[PDB]
């Protein structure tokens, strides 16, 4: 077979991640999105779903996507929506998140069991439209929703990411960037590890304390916001830079909850104790009492943030003030979560997650009275009772199950270490105490585990925990239980070594998109090789978002993708105008790219135009200096901006000139070239209009 090949968009249904329960092509032509296509909703709680579509498509395709009456696109809330006809004998769904999409050339009909499911339908629709919907510039092509029949719902109700800002703070705007991609893959839970040995990351005020509580809670963020993970206390490849300091103000935290809610994501706070608790002792003089450790130096009210304290924290398990303080922190987080949900337009019934994570990490024992276990059992007994009296379900890590009998009936273990199927404590929780499990086995879900053998990172769980390790497991089987006992899964972003959103995203992506599939897709509809093939498009969307990602060697679908840009919205400078974008992961430069641009005016013959490729940043793998990771060393190349220089002639025509612009790109690093054809109208030295169809839009 001698000749040439030209790149083509993938089949829309073949792209979908997570893979839906049921997804089939329907008869006839695609639905064409127009600037003024409106959307009808049966209920105001579906406007967040439409907002997610507008946030992308307003920029990428110039769509208003305004709310209207009797629109061709409809979102209907149906609390009885039944997708069980697509659930086989070997399958299991949590129906609250169910949606259906039925589309044809004239109409796009979405039914959603919940407001959350509306957002999931929106995310599916944006994957069907394609991987350029997050373009920061308006594209020349029009957007199409293909004719489909989709019925979908998740296997697991709990599909989460733990973020640790306690080791190293993340500003609100970075958290929003994480939320966008989590929502994109139908993750519904953001677990905030708010407190550690090395930091406390949310403002607690003195409003609404219990009668007689004179604790000055303002000092917690003031003192322990100002500490972070210390590079000097490491002897390894950790960056030379300490963790970022800071904390979310109450107003920032409320915004974080609201933004998460508006993207279908509930907040689950963790205030870890009785161990991993130094920030609480450092922050609040009042907690330095009873059997707390380490103690303040003679004359000081708080213990010093020094290397000797590392690994040696315990709250006072024997002191009333410990539970007073936890109760107040719980009430403050609850108040701010309620305010954030109110600010969102999402229902509290869906977005107020009635769970509190106590952690249950083991305390360091120094003083006498009580062994580690007795003190832990007292702590999780009392702190468990705090969560239950607040109408919530207690979560603890594995270490917490030394207190399995003392935490409330119905409590949850977040499993990360060893074999859950063979763990007597876990099986007692699930079988004897009506408990449930959240699966975060380190080897399948811990992002600091290095994603490749060429990378620098944590090695203990897999050597390298690749997309294969993140994809190829069954959480129900790993837990040795039944579907009904498994809430779901969480990835964990621990920040001992993380100093930037860029360096977090390197570890998070694309492994999070494998966890998303494990959370959502039926066991018997999983196919690692198929998921692997779908990463090429996932990556084009991440580059459009400006999100970093590990270019994993085991992924074989990395590709170059070309999009014609609407030059009507682009400035002509010295005859040069942006007409294309070329997204190819891994480019260390543009010298391996060959562009050809041909302009044919009505009345004229083909004229070669000079092409100026512009790539802001090049691709780099991790960088080390003095045996330590450089912050932001690993970063993705930009999308290439493809400029042409229009002839002086055409730009000096005071009469409108219409022409065809053909651009081709060949890459030395991707063997399938792209060919693009766009019509452009030019008047008074400006591009006035572009179109990629056979006929000029009016
Ligand atoms: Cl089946
Ligand atoms: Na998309
Ligand atoms: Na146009
Ligand atoms: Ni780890």
């Amino acid at each position: 077979t001698m000749g040439t090949i030209s790149a083509v968009a993938t089949d829309p249904l073949s792209r979908l991640t997570p893979r839906p329960l049921y997804a089939q092509s329907a008869d006839g032509e695609a639905f064409e999105l127009k600037k003024n296509t409106c959307v009808s909703v049966s209920d105001g709680s579906l406007l967040p779903a439409v907002d997610v579509m507008r946030d992308e498509l307003g920029t990428s395709y110039g769509l208003k996507l305004a709310e209207g009456t009797n629109c061709p696109i409809t979102f209907t809330l149906d609390e009885n929506l039944d997708v069980t006809g697509h659930v086989g004998s070997a399958q299991s769904i949590t129906a609250d998140e169910a949606y259906t999409i039925v589309s044809d050339a004239d109409s796009v009909t979405v039914k959603a069991r919940s407001a959350t499911a509306g957002i999931w339908a929106a995310q599916t629709l944006l994957q069907l439209i394609g991987p350029w919907t997050n373009s920061t510039v308006k594209l020349a092509d029009v957007a199409f929703i293909p004719a489909v029949n989709i019925a979908d719902a998740p296997r697991y109700q709990w599909r989460g990411v733990l973020v640790d800002p306690a080791r190293s703070f993340y500003p609100l705007d970075e958290m929003k960037q994480m939320i966008d991609v989590m929502s994109a893959y139908k993750m519904n839970t953001l677990h905030l590890h708010l407190s550690e040995d090395e930091g406390f990351r949310v403002e607690i005020t003195n409003d609404g304390r219990a009668d007689g509580d004179t604790t000055d809670y303002t000092q917690l963020a003031i003192k322990s916001g100002a500490i972070s993970y210390q590079s000097a206390w490491t002897s390894n490849w950790s960056p030379a830079q300490d963790g970022r300091t800071g904390y979310w103000t109450q107003s920032e935290f409320i915004e974080l909850v609201a933004y998460a809610a508006d993207h279908g994501i509930a907040i689950v706070p963790e205030i870890d104790g009785p161990g991993h608790s130094f920030s609480l002792l450092h922050g609040l003089a009042e907690l330095n009492t009873g059997n707390s450790n380490p103690k303040p130096a003679a004359g000081e009210d708080t213990p010093a943030f020094i290397q000797s304290a590392q690994g040696r924290s315990s709250l006072a398990t024997d002191a009333d003030i410990t539970y007073t303080v936890l109760g107040h922190i719980m009430d403050q987080l609850d108040g701010m979560i309620d305010k954030g949900i109110k600010a969102s337009t999402m229902p509290a019934s869906e977005l107020k997650r009635m769970y509190f994570h106590l952690g249950g990490d083991e305390l360091f024992l120094s003083g006498g009275a009580g062994n580690k276990t007795e003190r832990l059992q007292e702590y999780l007994g009392r702190s468990g009772a705090l969560v239950k009296e607040r109408d919530k379900t207690t979560i603890v890590w594995n270490d917490g199950l030394d207190a399995v009998d003392q935490i409330p009936e119905g409590s949850v273990v977040q499993h990360w270490t060893g074999n859950a199927a063979n763990n007597a404590s876990i099986q007692k929780l699930l079988n004897q105490r009506n408990g449930k499990i959240i699966m975060s086995p380190a080897g399948n879900t811990y992002f600091p585990q290095r994603p490749g053998t060429e990378t620098t990172g944590v090695t203990w769980a897999c050597g390298a925990c690749t997309t294969s390790n993140f994809y190829q497991w069954n959480p129900t089987s790993s837990a040795g239980t039944t579907e009904d006992k498994v809430l779901g899964v969480e990835d964990a972003l621990w920040s001992e070594h993380l100093r930037s959103l860029n360096d977090a995203e390197f570890l998070m992506y694309t492994r999070m998109m494998a966890t998303a599939e494990v959370g959502w897709t039926q066991q018997n509809r999983k196919d690692y090789d198929n998921w692997n093939k779908r990463v090429g498009d996932i990556a084009i969307d991440l580059m459009n978002r400006g999100a970093n990602f590990h270019k994993a060697t085991e992924v074989t679908s990395w590709k170059g993708s070309y999009a014609a840009v609407d030059a009507a919205e682009q400035k002509v400078t010295d005859g040069k105008v942006l007409v294309g974008r070329y997204a190819e992961p891994g480019l260390t430069g543009t010298d391996g790219l060959s562009f050809t641009a041909t302009y044919t005016a009505e009345g004229g013959t083909a004229v070669n135009l000079p092409v100026t490729p512009d790539m802001k940043q090049t691709y780099s793998q991790q960088q080390l200096k003095n045996g330590r990771l450089v912050v932001n060393g690993a970063h993705m190349n930009s999308i290439v901006d493809v400029y042409v220089t229009l002839p002086s002639d055409v730009l000096a025509a005071d009469s409108e000139a219409v022409g065809r612009l053909d651009v081709s790109v060949s890459s030395s690093t991707y063997p399938i070239p792209s060919d693009s054809s766009m019509s452009i109208a030019i008047k008074d030295g400006k591009v006035t209009q572009t179109w990629t169809g056979d006929e000029r839009p009016t």
